[PDB]
């Protein structure tokens, strides 16, 4: 029996560790099923894939700056002087079976990690999920985003190719040395001297494979533990209160959904690693300070910083025989941005005065000022990101490069103001669209002509009606309102069968009746539970 | 101020995370205070010091096998060809302020880590702490010891000096390639080809700073969590049962003792790091296959394996045009040893038939067969360890090297048998020594001549006496028995004061009376708890 072996192992485990009650508490934990609550899972799974592929990569990578002569299989670089880091990155992609695939899956997983962190942050901010008791966990997430940005930056610097080395010389070396008083000291502590030196790539490698990922893993553990023991927020809806969680238990539904989502995310990243080239370093050549190429963009999650460098004017100060160069603005700006991101929940509770416990989320339309502010911030982020690509955009879309930088310069002031105003009005406009349905019911789209010639649209009330037949106006409850009759079931269902052949009508009748009975029973269950609380 | 701040922060934490009950459960957890229960945390603290100093070391180490010419300050190696790994190990010890100290603290901490694991294992085995419900946690510890051995080996292989490279060529390369059918394939998977190659040191570096220490950290977490939630064993004693834990709560006594022990272990390892040279690699030179030195010992925790290689005879087989060389025996032997170590609790429950829950420890004298077996195993371990140093012993202690080989060969069979017999008889002899005190009381050492000329020693009974005055024989309770009258308080106390000047007599009287009252109250509390249960 497999049942007998399961019972025997269960009894052995329970007699040795008595975990029954704690395990059962974990099995009975309820998670809300909203689609947007799966956004953090994407970041977690990307991080796991990054760990697996990165461990595979460390078995082959030599991060040395020692200069060598290539002598590998890639003929266009035979005899070319390069570092050991560049040569072993080439050896991974040409001399190890599956190395190019693993490398591309790694770097795509890094892109998906950063992108899903950004999207998940947008959900947290716009729904108000950062509010108490949960602002520490917003802070932890903010730190996670900064660490992911710098981890990804250090990662693609490791191969010591021309493009990434150009990025290192300008950002890591150029901005650092420009910091007032202690800029050159920080530069010579980090590089061991002047750029490029001989220690940089081994040090970045140590930061990238162990130190930063260890901090990230610890912070992700704290983050998930806080979510787990603070009990995920939920949207307003039928039966949902400030004191309960509506959804599904872990066992089995949420566990199955999480595992299947992990498998599908892995599949997407594997398809991208196979089917799309990313960072083909053999085309770039080894890093040489005398060479450069057009189009020196960083990975996208760094582009905004680069975009800021491109847009800020050549404003410098020369006090008492010293120099404060342009880059000092960018560094300061970066700090300001990060400081505003970490501090946002406390800023908002100071401004709004709202310091209440919150477990029910806000729909973004219902908090028009915060939605406008977040839209303004996303507009600025997109403008800086595209300013970083201004040279590519100039080449491909026939815009003067000088024009692109002036468009970015005026835009970083003008576009966020326009976006703020539009987003504010749009949010209030959605509120009014909800009020219309609450007052009049759902517009069905059916127009009829009355005998005297009036044209009226048929409405479907969402609640009770009066003697005249008009609906009683309903109160907004923070939850979405239906606006299409088909979304209320008006379309029915086609005959059941395969796509090409119907099955017997008795089967169709039984199945349809069972489906309607089940739907009614679930609605009644939520309604009665709502009624008694 | 400082109290209102603590209350405010406590309320802020409790309103957001409601941790009061779980935290209080952690504060009230009771740990037994036995000195030998501190052996595991020496290993934990050594591991923590290893992590800190190792992170410091990765900021400077380049693990490349790329050959360069030494350009540093150490004049006796100027112009000498070496790997980048040997280069940067020299740069750490001469060109980074504090680098030699950090490196020596790292290596001493590794030695203390291995030695602590060994001594703690000896406690676990001899006291029976591995018995159910704790078999798994013995297995986890066994894996931890194997991983620590190989982690330390890889760590001292990283600098690529002559001594450690000689160790790599013989053990990692020679034994591996000797393996039947799959030997040479394993060698070429590990080295990327023939020894030495170009990938070995970067790969070992990746294993050493991230992969193996990550597995060790996960296993240590599981280990400590199992101890924490399975509730540490204890020795038999007054008030101790199979169902309770006697000792001190975490807050504050156990926390203070743990922190102070951590500080003292750190102090010892810091004194060793800057008072005793360990591994001065500049004296050894870079690794070259044409060179070797007398005295090729590994670190001590590997010596037994090396000792086995030295002692096993040149027995080889040559079946059908193939070769099974001598080293295969050693490989098999190692596996056997590890398999016997991991499997011991299940072996002993199969042999003894004892499958009961156990929370009370056994005194090693009371389990004479297991004590004899463990003594036999320690004798074999010491013989193999000293066989590894047989050449040093031959030079320093004037023994023929051939004679040391044969002493190790014969002693490998004879010494464990002698040690088993002696340890068995010695354990039973201690049992009889306990029985003597149980029937007759404590020999006080005072001899008295009776009027008719008899000589009698005065005894101190440990329980009630007869009308004749002889003690009633007491029953052994698995706990130690006093054997010195001074350990029962017969010596009194000197007299209160500084070392040179007495305190006022009234102070001395009050202090002595309070001390006696407190001791009596403590004894009475334990006694009445024992009487109740
Ligand atoms: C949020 C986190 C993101 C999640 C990812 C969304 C993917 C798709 C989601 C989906 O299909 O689900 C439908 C889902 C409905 O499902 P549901 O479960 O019923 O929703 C639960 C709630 O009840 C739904 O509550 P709700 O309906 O109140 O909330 C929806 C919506 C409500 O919208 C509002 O409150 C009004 C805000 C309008 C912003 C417009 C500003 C820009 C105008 C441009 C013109 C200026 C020139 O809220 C938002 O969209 C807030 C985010 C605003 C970001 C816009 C930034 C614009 C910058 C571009 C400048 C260039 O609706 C959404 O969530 C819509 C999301 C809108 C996506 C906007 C993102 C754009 C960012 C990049 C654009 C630039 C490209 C160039
Ligand atoms: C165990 C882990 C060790 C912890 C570290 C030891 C620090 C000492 C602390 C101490 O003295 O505290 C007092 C402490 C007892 O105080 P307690 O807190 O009241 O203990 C609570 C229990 O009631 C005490 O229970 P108990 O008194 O029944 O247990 C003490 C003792 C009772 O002993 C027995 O049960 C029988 C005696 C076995 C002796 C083995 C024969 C040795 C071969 C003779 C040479 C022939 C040639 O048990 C053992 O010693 C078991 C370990 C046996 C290992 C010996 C291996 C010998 C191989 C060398 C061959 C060369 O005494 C011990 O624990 C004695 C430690 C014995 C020394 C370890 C063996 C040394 C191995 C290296 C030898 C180097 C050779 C060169
Ligand atoms: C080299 C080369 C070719 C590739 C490199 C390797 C690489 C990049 C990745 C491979 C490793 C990897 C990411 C494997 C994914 C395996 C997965 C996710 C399989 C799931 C399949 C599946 C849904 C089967 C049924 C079991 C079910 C229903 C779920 C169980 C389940 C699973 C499977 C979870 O992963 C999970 C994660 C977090 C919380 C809970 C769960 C959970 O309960
Ligand atoms: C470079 C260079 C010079 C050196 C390299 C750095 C290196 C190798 C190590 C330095 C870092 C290190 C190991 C520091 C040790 C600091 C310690 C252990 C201080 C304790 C001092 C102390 C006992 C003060 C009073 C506080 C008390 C009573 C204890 C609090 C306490 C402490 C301090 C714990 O460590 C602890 C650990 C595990 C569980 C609980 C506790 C705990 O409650
Ligand atoms: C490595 C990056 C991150 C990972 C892997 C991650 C992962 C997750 C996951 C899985 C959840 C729970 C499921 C969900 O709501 O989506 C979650 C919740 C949360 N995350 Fe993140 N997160 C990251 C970064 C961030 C960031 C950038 C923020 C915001 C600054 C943030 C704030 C939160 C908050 C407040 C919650 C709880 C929300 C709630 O209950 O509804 N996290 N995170
Ligand atoms: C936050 C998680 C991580 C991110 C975002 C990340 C990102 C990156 C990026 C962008 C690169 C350059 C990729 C290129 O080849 O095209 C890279 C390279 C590399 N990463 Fe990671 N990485 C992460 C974690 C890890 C981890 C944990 C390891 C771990 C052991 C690792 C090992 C490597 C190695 C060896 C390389 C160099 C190999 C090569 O470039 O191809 N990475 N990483
Ligand atoms: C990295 C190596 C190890 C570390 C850091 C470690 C640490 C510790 C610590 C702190 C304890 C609790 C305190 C104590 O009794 O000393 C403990 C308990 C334990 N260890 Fe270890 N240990 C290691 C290896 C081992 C080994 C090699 C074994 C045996 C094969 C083992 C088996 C146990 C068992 C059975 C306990 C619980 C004993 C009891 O309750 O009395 N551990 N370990
Ligand atoms: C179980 C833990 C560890 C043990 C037993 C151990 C052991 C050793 C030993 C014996 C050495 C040779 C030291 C010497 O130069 O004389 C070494 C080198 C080294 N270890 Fe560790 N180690 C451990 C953990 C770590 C960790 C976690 C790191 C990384 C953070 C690390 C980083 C290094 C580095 C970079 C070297 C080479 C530099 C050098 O030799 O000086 N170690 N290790
Ligand atoms: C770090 C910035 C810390 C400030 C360094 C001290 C300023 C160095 C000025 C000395 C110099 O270089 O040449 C002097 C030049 C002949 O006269 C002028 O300055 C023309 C006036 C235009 C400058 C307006 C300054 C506004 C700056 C602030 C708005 C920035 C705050 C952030
Ligand atoms: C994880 C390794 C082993 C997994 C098997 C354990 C789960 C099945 C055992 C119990 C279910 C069947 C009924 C039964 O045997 O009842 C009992 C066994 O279960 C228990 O009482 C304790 C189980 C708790 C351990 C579970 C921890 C983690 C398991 C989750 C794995 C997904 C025995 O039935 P009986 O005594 O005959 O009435
Ligand atoms: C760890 C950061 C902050 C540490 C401060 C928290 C501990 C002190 C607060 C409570 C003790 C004093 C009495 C008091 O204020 O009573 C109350 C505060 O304590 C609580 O009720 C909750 C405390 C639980 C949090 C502790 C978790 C970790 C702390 C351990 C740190 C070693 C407030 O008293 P009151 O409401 O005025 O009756």
């Amino acid at each position: 029996d497999f049942a007998k072996l399961a019972a025997a192992q269960g009894d052995a485990i329970d007699s040795r560790y008595h975990p029954s009650a704690a395990v059962r508490r974990q099995l009975n934990k309820v998670f809300p099923t909203h689609w947007s609550f799966l956004l953090g899972e994407i970041a977690l799974y990307s991080f796991i894939i990054l760990l697996l592929t990165g461990v595979w990569l460390t078995l082959f990578f030599d991060p040395s700056m020692a200069h060598v002569t290539y002598d590998g299989v890639y003929q266009p670089l035979r005899g070319v002087q390069m570092s050991r880091a560049y040569e072993t990155a080439l050896d991974i992609s040409f001399e190890v079976r599956g190395g190019l695939f693993v490398r591309q899956v790694h770097h795509w997983a890094a892109l998906m990690f950063a992108a899903s962190i950004m999207v998940h942050l947008a959900r947290i901010f716009f729904t108000g999920a950062f509010r108490r008791p949960r602002e520490a966990n917003w802070v932890i997430g903010s730190l996670l985003l900064i660490l992911a940005m710098f981890e990804g930056f250090f990662g693609y610097s490791l191969p010591d190719d021309l493009l990434s080395g150009t990025g290192i010389r300008a950002a890591l070396s150029g901005i650092t040395m420009g910091i007032p008083v202690i800029g050159t000291w920080m530069h010579w502590a980090l590089f061991g001297g002047d750029f490029p030196g001989e220690i940089l790539i081994p040090r970045l490698y140590a930061l990238h494979i162990l130190l930063i990922p260890g901090i990230i893993l610890a912070l992700i553990g704290a983050h998930l533990a806080l979510v787990w023991f603070q009990k995920h927020t939920q949207f307003p809806g039928p039966g949902r209160t400030e004191t309960n969680v509506v959804g599904v238990r872990v066992m089995p539904v949420f566990a199955v959904k999480s595992g299947a989502f992990f498998a599908m995310i892995t599949g997407v990243l594997g398809l991208m690693g196979g089917l799309l080239t990313i960072n083909p370093i053999w085309n770039l050549g080894p890093y040489k300070p005398s060479q450069v190429s057009a189009g020196s963009q960083p990975d996208f999650y760094m582009m905004w910083t680069d975009g800021l460098i491109r847009l800020w004017p050549a404003w410098e100060f020369y006090p008492f025989g010293h120099t404060i160069p342009q880059g000092v603005w960018v560094a300061v700006g970066m700090g300001l941005v990060f400081a505003l991101l970490i501090a946002y929940p406390f800023i908002e509770k100071k401004v709004t005065g709202d310091d209440a416990h919150h477990n029910l989320l806000q729909r973004p339309r219902d908090v028009p000022v915060r939605t406008a502010i977040g839209s303004m911030a996303i507009a600025l982020y997109l403008l800086l990101t595209f300013a970083c690509m201004n040279d590519i955009i100039a080449l491909k879309f026939h815009i003067s490069l000088n024009a692109t930088t002036w468009i970015g310069r005026i835009g970083m002031v003008v576009l966020p103001a326009i976006v703020y105003f539009v987003a504010y009005r749009w949010a209030i406009s959605l509120q009014r669209s909800d009020r219309e349905v609450l007052e009049h019911g759902v517009e069905t789209g059916i127009i009829k002509r009355l005998p005297h010639g009036a044209y009226v649209e048929l409405h479907q009330p969402l609640g009770p009606v009066d003697e005249h037949g008009h609906p009683i106006p309903l109160e907004y409850a923070g939850a979405p309102l239906p606006k299409r009759m088909n979304k209320l079931g008006s379309g029915g269902a086609p005959g059941t069968g395969s796509f090409l052949f119907p099955d017997p009508a008795v089967e169709h009748e039984a199945l349809t009746e069972a489906a309607h009975a089940s739907e009614h029973k679930s609605l009644t269950a939520l309604k009665e539970h709502q009624d008694r609380i």
